């Protein structure tokens, strides 16, 4: 049956630990995939982690340079949350570059896209088997999320990117039904710039918060009704949540427009809390280093910075990287309305560390009715391996 | 369906053989977990065998320090009992550096902590996701059983501590639903001292045989009604079940008050059998060394050391360590009464072999309605090992 | 209940990647079966890659010599598409260094083809168990397609070779219901050679695409009626898709005869559409490097080069190998028509590159409905290995 | 619902192979456990190997010495049909250095029997959890078929034996429902000797070909009614097909006595076919290596050595070792009658090559309609491992 992801998101006060999968300390002995983007995104029935592998494995000559971003060996797995991205137990997603996947209450329908730079093709995958369709319209790095895609009873929606990523390029919305292209819209955003976006159902529209690679730490943010007629701006709170950012001194906030002049970014997250929001980013200013969750007394319509609830998630001292959003169906969670739940994706190795390679491990986050408290569940790797 | 843990406990004559996993001695050359905590615990169609890994494998690097107890990679997973926990069978449950889990017929519930020890949290799994939240109430290391917990007709307790470890700490109930706390209770015991319990459920109230690690060599007990009213106090045998301990020949057994002169301890079990009582013990009275199950005539409700029944599981000369109690639901056993069984917990490593590492592997024993020779099943692995 | 290959073809535009399981690259560390044949194959339910391993794994000294095409430590198993032929994830089909598996609708049925070239055995497995028995009717090699075999309503059939592989040799149909052996037809071809057909349900008829090993470069063909009525001979298109061949240039096509002077081959395969025909081969022309595929003006019944479509899968700088035909059931796509798909093997190590051993990993498309950028998915591996 | 094995064995020609895992092969690199007594065993759904371990994986220092019969370590685990016993697809079954299986339609019964040699205790798994125990009767080393054991309608039995190995000893038969001991019965053979029986359901009754290890080069044989009524005796043909035996031309056949002056033996396995036998044996008449299966002529009723079928399923080049029986059920084969099928252990290792350790692998084969041609699926491991 159907999975209605109709109801708004329950208002969370703190987040508790969900899994944590230890893939990178495993990888030194155990057969782990080397890889990157390992989003969430749950079922009636299972939460599953998806990932991209460098088509190698820790602790291999193979997963030598595997900082490239766009290899043909790039492939989306997934296994079930907490459990690290491991051979033995992955199910081959697609082939992918990058990649979303989210579930319609029936099937599991994933996004891999792959190819040349100049046109990258996107493999709609429903239950498992190539859909539809969709090349590049732009002939620069066709791109997704890198996170979970939303199904607003039976229907799924997602953002893609093309063109150049340092400037002006182009975002579309797509609707699909049982893997099949039935709908799509062009977002204008002159002067903006949307990537790889971390979207989540509430009050019946799908929410998003983006990442502005061009001049914005602030993020991009998206509301997309079923009939694809949306909204599209910045998050309106006063606080630079992308990475690099400036000072939260000196910050003007915005609903409309990109701010700071920073360039460069980093996947992100927020969730609409009725008027508030929790916004994740990095706790280093300037590096992908920690990790920690914000709560800002109506910081989704307005540009302030009341700061109700804050929780470190990972220290300033341990890597981090991506993060994103996804929702505990109500066939799981029991409540009332969908849970708002995150990940964070901590990397290690290149270019930091002394290592031929690049990989991330995970630790997930849900929203419960009360405060947590902070720490630091941090990769926990020793660097470098024998390989080096 | 529900599962109705209502029934008494089979009284049994005797232990069979139920599983042994030789994780560690898999662990040499096969991809295992560095373990901990290896508790079993069924439901009305599988037994399976929870664990605490150190977020690495054995023989390597990421193994070296293993002996400390609560580390932010700890987590809870699980395997089918006699399984190894090895990686590519495990299901990551939550994370933890203590836990419980069981299941109320439908599915299961495992509870992990984690956390700084000033205030840990609780991060109640029902079905998988993460669905309720305890946050430690005194801010001294909230912890749980590290065995089984109890649900008796859909509804799941257990047995919380908070406080210090080496005198007066404080001990609670909880009560839940599908993953929901709807229900708590303060155990007030001044004097006492109530460390992981190893519950059963019989004649409808759930029984706990636990560890006093202030000043009792002999065990805690409490039993617990639906509505949260409670008996503690302790085993009433005179013969001391804990470690370190004093002779049996020189104890004065107490169905009230903690007996012996001993800080310390270590988890164990005790089985009612109507009067009587089945208690385990190392063999060895100072260390951590063997294992052994004897019967009390009226052990259960008076303070004789009658010995009807005696059995060794595990010699003096190999190590042993925790043990706890489940049940075998009635949808399983085919009895008509809840089989009692148990679980050794058998360390090995730090801090008394040549290992930068530790863990343990397991041996579960099964209530039959005859007597089982005695024997020694050690774990057998060949320490140290290549990463020494 | 049964699976209906009624449908004709989905006329299709492209080719978009399904899977890669990236095995060879995997294998350097992960424990990975040396393979060759890696065929693919679809139930209502599923898609799988089978196999031929070599009794060993990549990396290890058993895989030394893994060029012998016929052992009795061969044996097909499968695993799911885009996973890697590993040994954790694989069932075991049957023993075989020659096979063919498909799906009814309700049991795949598996053929392992074993013993010594004089009578070698054919053992049908239906539902995992042997089922029937087909002996080497001319005691030289009894061998089948190396790919998928045909199913519709319910009975499934497939082509048998016998005889020597550089002349004259005798070609059969088979067929079967529920793993029983309940017709057979005798192929008449003389001065013809048909080796592992691609088949593929079209129409209702199962047609094929083979491999003349004597004197064509031309592939036979060939389609069969649910009654085990005939018509074989050649694919009309003047475009030679064997290895080696001539150049497009210099060749005449028939649909009748062997054309061109070249002994030798490797198997592959074309997909009517209609009048046109879609059809794979190696880019260069004497080796078994690269990959494409070409769709052809009225090639089907006419001996034009017309090239209204290609497509390179693999670049003439990178190992190809076999290349082999399947589909997408109804209850998989979705389409109202069988969705043409198809795979290529990527052979790596001896006799080209230094290593004791031989294995191969694949790279799968399907037909979508739109072109799809060109591109190479190659093997990606780093020879030799440690073993070397 | 009940599996019905009430008709008799389909009259067979030949044997065609069904599975190999080629796991000491695989062993080299992959996470193999040291194996022993791999037999096969078929439910409604799925045919299953099952095995002892040594609580050890191949090429680690941990299989030094698995030449030891009885360890505490030891424990039976299963995979399905053709895996290798590895780690990570296995099932823990019981613990055991002796044990048998089967399935009654609902569920699998498993013996497994460890303890002391002095008092071995049989403890009884049905649906995976222990329901009941049998303790050594005799004290000296309770034992059982290391083969499938049969269930006939619901109910299964099996053949135990206890006392000395070398001369007289008792034997008795055990009867069980959903794992209950609900029956047993003294087998006298006075001046007989049965060990690990090769059973099989048969025209309704489960018909038993043993080894005789005091005197016996022939095979004791017995049938069994549901009632516990039996004849015991000897296989009517003057073929021994023991190991150690005679030549065929100096041997005198008894249906009621042993024949020979050959201490020692090996298991072995017998098919009724209506008068006639099948009978399997290794080639070599001294050592464990080789093997073929005979057809004769009323070998059954009486003691003729006519050979109307014989066949070499390993040449005498090679190790064999045990072998064994089990049937197809009807809810599998599709046959109108039990299929005969039977498998062969190949033992590789001490003490005959140069080995710390001592395993084995498979090859199992089935019977079908037709004579299948001769060949030899040795084990085809290359020894030393690393590990000397
Ligand atoms: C900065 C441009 C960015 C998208 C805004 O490209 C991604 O950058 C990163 C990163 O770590 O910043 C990781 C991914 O592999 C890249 N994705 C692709 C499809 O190339
Ligand atoms: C002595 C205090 C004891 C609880 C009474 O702490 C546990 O001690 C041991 C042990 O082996 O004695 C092992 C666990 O890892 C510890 N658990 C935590 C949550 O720290
Ligand atoms: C050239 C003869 C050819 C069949 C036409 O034999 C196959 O040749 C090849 C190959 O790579 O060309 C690989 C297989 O292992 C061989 N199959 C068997 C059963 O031996
Ligand atoms: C010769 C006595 C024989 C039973 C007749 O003992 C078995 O002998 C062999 C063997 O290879 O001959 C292998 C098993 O491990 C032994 N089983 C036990 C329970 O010890
Ligand atoms: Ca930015
Ligand atoms: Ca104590
Ligand atoms: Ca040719
Ligand atoms: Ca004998």
């Amino acid at each position: 049956t159907y999975m209605n992801n109709t109801e708004a998101i329950c208002d969370a006060k703190g987040f508790a630990p969900f899994s944590k999968d230890n893939g990178i300390r495993i990888g030194s002995r155990g057969h782990i995939f080397v890889i990157r983007e390992p989003f969430v995104s749950c079922s009636p029935i299972e939460c599953r982690t998806f990932f991209l592998t460098q088509g190698s494995l820790l602790n291999d000559k193979h997963s030598n340079g595997t900082v490239k971003d766009r290899s043909p060996f790039r492939t989306l797995m997934s296994v079930e949350v907490g459990q690290s991205p491991n051979v033995y137990q992955a199910r081959f997603e697609a082939v992918a570059w990058s990649a979303t996947a989210c579930h319609d209450g029936k099937k599991w329908m994933t996004v891999g896209v792959t190819g040349p730079d100049s046109k990258a093709v996107a493999v709609i995958h429903y239950g498992g088997v190539p859909t539809d369709v969709v090349n590049s319209w732009a002939g620069d790095i066709l791109r997704t999320q890198e996170s979970s895609c939303t199904c607003i009873q039976g229907d799924c929606y997602w953002v893609m990117t093309d063109g150049p990523a340092n400037r002006q390029a182009q975002y579309r919305i797509y609707k699909a039904n049982q893997g099949r292209i039935i709908g799509q819209t062009d977002i204008s955003f002159n002067g903006g710039h949307i990537e790889e976006c971390s979207c989540y159902p509430n009050d019946g529209k799908v929410e998003c918060v983006c990442r502005d690679n061009w001049t914005g730490t602030n993020r991009p943010v998206l509301v997309i009704s079923p009939d694809l007629s949306y909204r599209v701006g910045y998050l309106c709170a006063g606080i630079p949540s992308d990475t690099p950012r400036g000072e939260d001194t000196q910050f003007t906030g915005s609903c409309t427009s990109p701010m700071g002049n920073q360039g460069y970014g980093v996947k992100g997250f927020g969730f609409r809390q009725g008027t508030d929001v929790w916004m994740g980013r990095t706790i280093s200013r300037t590096s992908r280093s920690g990790f920690e969750i914000l709560r800002i007394k109506n910081g989704w319509t307005q540009t302030s910075k009341e700061q109700i609830r804050k929780q470190v998630v990972v220290d300033n001292l341990n890597w981090s990287g991506y993060s994103g959003s996804f929702t505990l169906p109500v066939e799981l969670s029991g409540k009332d309305c969908l849970v708002p739940c995150f990940w964070v994706e901590m990397i290690r190795g290149k270019p930091e560390e002394k290592t031929i390679w690049t990989s991330s491990s995970s630790i997930v986050m849900c929203g419960v009715d009360y405060e947590v408290a902070d720490w630091s569940w941090h990769d926990g790797a020793i660097l470098p391996f024998d390989i080096d």
